[PDB]
């Protein structure tokens, strides 16, 4: 595994993380 784009792919797949994109990967 790996990082912030790992964290963002965490945001996409816990599902319920937030609506606003390039800023969004942070939940």
């Amino acid at each position: 595994g790996l990082x912030r784009k790992x964290l963002c792919a965490x945001a996409k797949k816990k599902g319920k993380c937030k609506g606003a994109x390039k800023l969004x990967c942070k939940c």
